[PDB]
C-alpha cells in the first residue's frame, strides 16, 4: 500500500524531467512514512522555466495553435486524468492526507476543469464593434497574455492545480508552476499528464520548492507576465508587493478566507446541519471555501449547533485510503499547530466548546476532531482569523440585516452559504453578503462552469468557467479606420 | 479670451457637500502664467470622510440598491450637463491644463460620449445564469458593484480621464471617492457640481483635492475603498500596487505610462500616417499615454517619412490654448516640461539625430515645447525607452514585418500601439502580436467608449470604457442553488 | 380633460414627410364613443414607398452607416421627447386605445426607459472575435442591421409595444416601416414625429397606417422587408409567417398570444399574490397578452385565495380613462369586446363566475368588469383559449408538479407568474414552465433590461434588451487568412 | 472494397434499431452498384420518434442531466467519430460519391464539431441582472427548447449532421433526424455511435424516408419544438408554411446560397484561383456556401480566368475511393441533370464556357467537371440560379461598388469570400456583401467556433458556435421581486 521507499521526482522544464540536486522529504501527513522526495529547486531552475515557457510561448508551439489543438490536449489531458484517477488521488492521498475517497472525487472535478477549459479554448472571444461608423471598425481582441507563474497551497494540490492550470493553458498562455513544498507529487504527475496529453515542451513547466525561493522569484519574475496565486492572505500580498517590484505582472489572487455559513430557522435544517459539519469538515477544514463561521437564526441556534454536532461526530475520521475515511490528516504540523492553537485560543478567549476540540489520535499521522465553538464573540480570534482546520464558530441573529453584517463582518469575501426555504432571505443573503462563491441551500456544489474567486482580501480575479480563461488573456482594443484620414494639420 | 480676475477658488466636495478648504494650492495657468484657480489641499481626515460618506452612500443603497435605470438617468442628465457646460468645462481644462480650447471641447464630447455609454452599460450590466446544471443545481453569476471605489487620475486628461473613469465606476453602483491631478483639479470639482445637478445621491462622488503624496496615498492605502481606479505614471502605479497589499488588498484598476510604437509600413498611406504620427506625439503636446512615441518606420521610406512627419511637426500651430486654431498647449506641470527638456538633452547627449523641435516655443508666458522628432535612436538610448510625456518621438526602421514587431514590443509597457498598412496581413500580424492594449490600424487614437481600453504588461491593470470598465468595478459572485433532497454528507 | 371637438385628421410618414390621406379610417374613442382621430388608409403604393424609403434611408448610410453614438443621439433624444411630449402622447393613447391615462403615462416611462436601453444598446451591439483558430487564422463575428425592419403593432398597447420594438430595431442602424393598428395609429404617428425631431433620418422611420389586409399583408408580404417585427394574434403571426415563406424569406420577430398561468402556491404573500393576480388579469382590462389569464391555485388556499381576488377584483376601480383613479380603461374594439363577452358567455360551459361576468355601463364607451371563473376545466373555452379581456380563470393544484402540467397546458408560452416565497417551489416553477417571461412574487414588472417574448406559439425571437437589438441584426461570421 | 449486397440498415427510435418496412435502395452516385437499403419510414414511424424524443426530453434523461453529462456524450462520441472515421468515411463516400479524402477530412469537422458542442454545453448561459435595484432581481434563462426535429441535405449527410445534432443535442434538446434518403448511412451510423457514447435512448432518433413523407411531417408535426433544415430554398420556404400551419415550431433555416468571390487585382492572384477553383469545385460545386459567382476585378479578369481555367483542368476527378481524387460524383441523378441542364443554359443564353462543361465519363457514375463561364450577364440563369454543380459564373467589376453590388445581387446571402491584400477593400467587402459566412483571402476555413447561416433567402439562424448550440434553447425572462 504504502511507498517503500519515498518516491523521487524531477522538476520538469521545456518537457525534460530534471533530476533534482537538492530534496524536500515529505512523510505521508497521515502515515508518517517517506513518500517522496521533491526537488527544491533553485532561482536559476525557475529563470530556465520561465525561459522555456517564454520560448514555448513565443514560438507559437501553443499560443499559436488553434484553439482546437489546445482543445485537444486538454481533452486528451482530461482523458488522461480519468485513466490515472487512481494513481494521482494515491500520490495525493500520500503527500496530502485527505482521504482516497474524496481525493478521487476531486479527480472528477479536475476532469470536468480540463473539459471545461478544452471547451473554453474555443469559445475565448473578444468583441466585434461593427457599430462605430461607416469607416470605423471596432474589435476587442483577447490573446493569452503569455507566461504564467502559478504557485499553489497543499490544501487541494491536484484539484487547485486542475482549477487553474488548463484554463490559463486554454487561451494559449505557457506555465511555470511551484506547487507546494509538501504537496508536488500530483502536479508532476500534472506535467507528466499534459506532455502524454501532447502538450509542447515548456508550456507546462513545474519548479518545485519553496515558496521564499521558487515562489518569491515567480513573483519577482521579470519575464513572468501574470501570476496565479492560491493561498494565504499574507503571501498573496507578498505577490502583490512583488508584482509592483517587478514588471506589474497581473495576480490572480486566490487568497484566505472566513466564510459565512447562514442558516436561516425556516431552512431544512437537517440538510443545513449536514451541509454545515461538511462546509467546516471537508478537507479537515483545510479549504478556504470552508463554512468556518456558521450564523444560525437564534431561534434554531441552539438546536442547530447540536445538529451540526451530531453530524461532525458521525464525521467517519480515519487513514485517508479507508475508502469509508471521510476526512483526512491535517497536511502540514505548523497547521496542526495553528488548529490547534486556534482551539486553545477559542477556548481560553471563552468561547464554549460543543464538539471536538482535540486531536483524533491514532498514534500515526496529524488528525483534528471537527470542531463546534459557540458564544464566539465577533471580536475573538476565532471568529475573525482563517483557522484553516475543522473549528467551526457560531454566530446567531434575529433579523436578516444582522445575518449579513456578521456575515459580511470579515476582512475575506470568498465563500458564503445560506440555508433558508424563503426566496427573499436566500436572495437577500446572496445579493448583499460579500462572497465570490454563493452556495443556497448547498455547499461547495457547481463544476467549473462557473468563474470562482474572492471579494476583499480573498483575492483578485476570478478562475474557472471562460472567465477564468479570460482572465489570463490580454484584452486588445483595435480600431480600423478605412475611410480616408481627415488630416490634423493642413 | 479672458482670465480669471482672481483665482477661483474651489471647495472640495463630500457627501454631496461643497466644503471650505483650510489650506489651498494656488494653480496658475501653465500656458499664461496666471493665477487661475485656487484648490483645497485636503486632509486625510478629509479623505477618511470622502471614503466615510463613500462607504454610506454605497452601503445604504442610495445608489447601488436604485434601478439601473435610476443611475442611467443620472449618468444620461450628467451627460446632458456636459454638453450644456462644455464651454465653461473647457474654459476651467484650459486655464489648468493647457490644452487648447479646441481640443479641450472636443474632449467634452468623449465625455459625454463616456457617460452616455455608460448609463447604457449600467442597464446592460450582466451575469450569467447556468440552467445547464442539472434539474436540482442552478448556477448563476451575479455582479455587483465593488463598493467604494477611489480614483487618482493625471492632469494630462484631467476631465477626459475622469470621464473616462467615473460614469462606469458609477454605472454600476459603486460610489467614488476622486483625487484629480493637484495642478487640474478644477473640471473634476466641476464633475461634481454637474452629477449633483444631474441628481447623483449625496456621497457618491467625493472629490478629496490635494497631493498624490498626502490624499493619492491615503487613497491607496485606505482600509475601506475596495478598489481604485488610478490613472498615470507606472512608477507610482507601482506605489498604488505596494498600497494595496499593504492595506485591504483593494482591487487596482491600474492606467499607467507607455512608450506606444507606431509601426509604418511603406505600403501605407504615407501622407495619412506622417499626419497620424505628427498627430500621435504632438496631441496634448505629447502628455499623453497613448501618445505614438516611438516611430517604426520600414526602413525603405524611414527617410522620406520621418521628413513627412516633420514637415507635419513644423505646421502644427503651436500658440495660446485659447485661440481655436492652437492645436498643441501649454506643458500642464514645470516638472514635466524640465522632464520633457531633460529628454530632449539626452537624445542629443546620447547621440540621437534630432530632426525638428527640440526646444520650448518662446511666447515670454507659460510653458510649450516643440514637436520633436528623434531619428538614429538605439533601443538603449533613454528617449527609446523612458516614457518622455511630451511631443518627442524617436523613429525606429525595419525591414520586416517580423522586425517592427519586435520593435514594437521592445518595452516594458504595452499601453497603445498604431499600424500604418494598406495590407491586411501585416496589419493583422501587428494588431495581433504587438503587445498594446487600445491598438490603431491605419489610424491613432480613435474609437469611442463602446471598447475597453487599458495596457499590457507595466502599462496597467484592468481595462477601463466599454462594458468591460464598467464590469472592471464589479465583483464576480457565483451562485449555486441546490433544488429538490440535500443527499447527506454525513451517514 | 377634453376630448377633441373633431377628429384630429392625421396624415401618414413616408421619408420624413407627413403625406396626406385620400381615404381615412374614422376612429371613436373606445371609452367616449365620440370621433378622436382620422387616420390615413394607406396602399399597397403608400407601403411600396415607405419600403423604399427605408430601404434608401437604409442603403444610404444615412443611418446604419453612422456611428452607434450618432444612432444612440437621436433615440436619445427621443427619450427626451417623449418625456416631454407625455402628456400629449398619453392623451392620444387614451383617444385611440381606452386604456387609463393614468397607466398610459406609466407606459411611457418605460417607452422611454426603452429609448435609452436601445440608445445603450446601440453602442454594445457586437459579435466576438475569435483570436484564438492559430497565428494564420483570425476569426470575426459581426452584427450588422439586417436592414429595411416592418413593424406590426396591435391596438392593446399601442405606443408601448412600439416603442418595445421600434428604437431597439432602429439601435443597430435598421430602418422601419412601420404599421400600427388601424385603431390606434395616433401616438405612432406621433412617434414618427417625436423621432423626426430628434433628428431622425428621413425614411428611417415611415408609418404606413391602415388595415392588417392592405398594410400589414402588403408588409408580410414585401419582396423588399428583410424582417417584420409582428406584435398580435397567434393567428395573425401565422400568416406573416405564410407570408414571409411566399415572398423573401424575412426573418419574423413574432409576439403573438398568450394564456399565461399565475402559479399562486400557499406559502405566498397571498394578499400580494392577490393584488397581482387582479391586476395581472385586469391590467390595460386584460387587454394584454401577458396577462396572467389562469390562475393555477393551490387546492388548501384555492377558494380563500379566490375570495381575495374577488375582493380585489370588484374593487379595481373602473371609469373615464381621463379620470387619473380609474385603473382600468375601455375595451379598445367591438370586436374584441364582443369576444371576451362571448368567452364570459362560452365560459357560463358550467365555469362558476365569481365575479364580473357583464359590461360595465357608464353610459358610453365598452368597459367590461374584471371576472374570475373557477370550477373550470382545462377543455373548457375559457381555460384555453385567450379571451384578452379582464377575465381570470382559476385552476386548483395540490403538487408543484400539478401546477407546472396545468401551466405548461397551453399552446402559448408567452409569460407566466410564481407565487411562493419558496424558493425550491419559485424555481422548479420557474425553470419547468414553458414561459418566455416569467416573473416571481411579482408581476409586469420587469424593464427593457431583458428580452422579452414567447415559447411555443407565442412567438419567434425576442424583443427588448441587447438580445432585442440583436434580433433585428445579421450574424457574418468571418475568417481572414 | 464495395459492399457485395446492399447494407441493410435500420432506423432509430427509442434507442432500439427498427427493421424497415419499405425500403429505399441507394446506389453509390460513384460506382452504380447496389450500397445501402435503408427504411422509408412512415409518417407513425416519425410520431414515434417524436414521442420518444418527447419522452426522453420531459423525463430529464437528457435535458435534466448537468451540462458535464451531455459533453461527457459528446464528447466521447467525439471519440467514437474518431474510432470510426474510416467506416463513417467509407459509408459516406458511398452512399455521397465524395472523395475518401475529403469524407475523412469532414469527419475531422465533425469531431471539433462534437467538441465544440461538448464545450459549449457547459458554457450554455443566460444572464443576471442584479443592476435592476434592492427589490428587483432579474434572470435570462437559456433552456432546451425541446424537440428537435433534423432534416439534413445529401451534399454533406455527416458533416451537416454533425454541425447540427451535437449543438442541439448540447442545450438537452432531444432529436428526430431525417437525413436525406439518397445518404441516410451515416446519419444512422451517428445514432449508433451516440448510443455507444451513451446518449440516453430517444435523444437521438433517426427517422428515414422521403422528405415528403417524414420530413414534411416532421414541419407540421404538433409535438416538434423547434426544425433545424438544411436544404434548398423551396424546401426551406415550406418548412416555414408547416411551421404556421403546426405549431409555429422555430425553424433554423440553412438553404440555398450563390455565393460571391470578389478577387481584386491586389490579391494574391495565385491564391485566390487555387481558392476560386477550390471553391466551386470541393464537393463538386455540391455545396451550399461553394464561391459560384467569381466577381474579380477587370484589370486582371481574363489573367484570372486562365488562372482559374488551369486550376480546374488539374483538379483530380475519378474514384472516390481513390486518395488522390479531388471532387468525387454527382450524389443524385437530378441534381446531375440539373447542373448539366445549367451548363446547357448557361451555352444557350450566351456565356462563354472557359473549362469543362460536360460530364467526365469514367463509364460508371455520374461525374461533372469543373465548369468555367465568363461573359455572364446578370440576367442569365447560371448568373442567378443556384446550380449546385462545379459549374462557376464570372463576372468582372472595375470599383468596389461594383464588386459589392454584384456580389448582393442575389437573393441569397449564405456566403462570400474576398481576395485582396487591401485591408481596406477586404474589410468593405465583408461589411458591406449581406452574406452570413464571410472568407477574407481564404474559402470553407473556418471551424465550429463560429456561427454559420445564411442572409436573405439563404437562411434563418445560426448554427455552430455557442450561438448555434443556442439557437435551440429558449429565453426565458425571469424577474423576481
Ligand atoms: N481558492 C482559494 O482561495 C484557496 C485555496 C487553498 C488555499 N488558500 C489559502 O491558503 C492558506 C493556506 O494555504 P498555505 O498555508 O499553503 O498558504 P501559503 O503559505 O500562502 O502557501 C501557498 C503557496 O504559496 C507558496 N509561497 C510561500 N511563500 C511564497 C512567497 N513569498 N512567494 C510566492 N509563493 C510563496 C507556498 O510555497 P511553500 O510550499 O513553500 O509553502 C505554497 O505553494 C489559507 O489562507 C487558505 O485560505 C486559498
Ligand atoms: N490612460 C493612461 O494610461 C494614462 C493617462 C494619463 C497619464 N498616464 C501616465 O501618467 C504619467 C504622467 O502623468 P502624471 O505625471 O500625472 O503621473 P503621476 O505622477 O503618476 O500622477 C498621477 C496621479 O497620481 C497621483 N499620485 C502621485 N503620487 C501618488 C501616490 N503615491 N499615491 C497615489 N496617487 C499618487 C498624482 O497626484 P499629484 O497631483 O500630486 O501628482 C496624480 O493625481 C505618464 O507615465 C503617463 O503615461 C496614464
Amino acid at each position: 500500500s504504502l511507498p517503500l521507499k519515498p518516491r523521487e521526482f524531477g522538476f520538469f522544464i521545456d518537457g525534460e524531467w530534471r533530476a533534482g540536486k537538492d530534496f524536500f522529504d515529505r512523510s505521508s501527513p497521515a502515515h508518517d512514512v517517506p513518500v517522496t522526495r521533491i526537488p527544491r529547486c533553485t532561482r536559476e531552475d525557475l529563470d530556465e522555466a520561465v525561459a522555456a515557457a517564454r520560448r514555448a510561448f513565443e514560438n507559437g508551439s501553443w499560443a499559436g495553435l488553434a484553439a482546437a489543438d489546445r482543445a485537444a490536449v486538454l481533452l486528451k489531458a482530461a482523458g488522461l486524468l480519468r485513466e490515472r484517477r487512481d494513481d494521482i488521488a494515491y500520490w495525493e492521498v500520500l503527500e496530502n492526507g485527505k482521504p482516497i475517497s474524496q481525493a478521487k472525487g476531486e479527480i472528477d472535478h479536475c476532469i470536468a476543469c480540463f473539459e471545461m477549459a478544452a471547451g473554453a479554448a474555443r469559445m475565448l472571444h473578444g468583441d466585434t464593434f461593427n457599430n462605430l461608423g461607416e469607416g470605423l471598425f471596432g474589435m476587442v481582441l483577447r490573446e493569452p497574455i503569455g507566461v504564467v507563474g502559478l504557485i499553489t497551497p497543499w490544501n487541494f494540490p491536484f484539484m487547485i492545480l486542475c482549477e487553474r492550470a488548463p484554463f490559463i493553458l486554454a487561451s494559449g498562455c505557457t506555465l511555470v508552476v511551484k506547487p507546494a513544498e509538501v504537496t508536488s507529487a500530483t502536479t508532476l504527475l500534472l506535467a507528466e499528464i499534459l506532455a502524454d496529453a501532447g502538450l509542447p515542451k515548456g508550456v507546462f513547466n513545474v519548479v518545485t520548492g519553496t515558496g521564499r525561493t521558487v515562489g518569491q522569484a515567480m513573483t519577482e519574475h521579470q519575464d513572468i507576465d501574470m501570476l496565479s496565486f492560491t493561498g494565504s492572505t499574507g503571501v498573496g500580498k507578498s505577490c502583490i508587493h512583488a508584482a509592483a517590484d517587478s514588471n506589474l505582472k497581473k495576480l490572480g489572487l486566490e487568497l484566505g478566507g472566513k466564510n459565512p455559513i447562514v442558516v436561516f430557522a425556516d431552512s431544512n435544517l437537517e440538510d443545513a446541519a449536514d451541509a454545515v459539519a461538511f462546509g467546516i469538515s471537508f478537507n479537515t477544514g483545510q479549504c478556504a471555501v470552508s463554512s468556518s463561521r456558521l450564523i444560525v437564526e437564534r431561534s434554531v441556534a441552539e438546536k442547530f449547533e447540536r445538529l451540526v454536532v451530531a453530524k461532525m461526530e458521525k464525521i467517519r475520521v480515519g487513514d485517508p485510503f479507508d475508502p469509508e475515511t471521510q476526512i483526512g490528516a491535517i497536511t502540514t504540523e505548523a497547521q496542526n499547530k495553528t488548529i490547534l492553537d486556534y482551539i486553545a485560543k477559542g477556548k481560553a478567549e471563552g468561547a464554549k466548546l460543543l464538539c471536538g476540540g482535540g486531536i483524533v489520535d491514532f498514534g500515526k499521522g496529524q488528525y483534528i476532531q471537527p470542531t463546534l465553538f459557540t458564544d464566539v464573540k465577533p471580536s475573538m480570534g476565532i471568529a475573525r482569523d482563517e483557522i484553516f482546520g475543522p473549528v467551526l464558530a457560531s454566530f446567531h441573529f434575529d433579523t436578516v440585516d444582522e445575518a449579513i453584517a456578521i456575515a459580511n463582518d470579515t476582512v475575506y469575501g470568498l465563500a458564503a452559504s445560506v440555508w433558508s426555504k424563503d426566496i427573499d432571505k436566500a436572495l437577500a443573503v446572496t445579493r448583499r453578503v460579500r462572497a465570490g462563491r454563493f452556495w443556497v441551500n448547498t455547499i461547495m456544489s457547481g463544476g467549473p462552469e462557473t468563474p470562482l474567486g474572492g471579494f476583499k482580501q480573498s483575492g483578485w480575479g476570478r478562475e474557472a468557467g471562460l472567465y477564468g480563461v479570460e482572465e489570463y488573456t490580454q484584452i486588445k482594443s483595435v480600431h480600423i479606420e478605412t475611410g480616408k484620414r481627415s488630416h490634423w494639420i493642413s
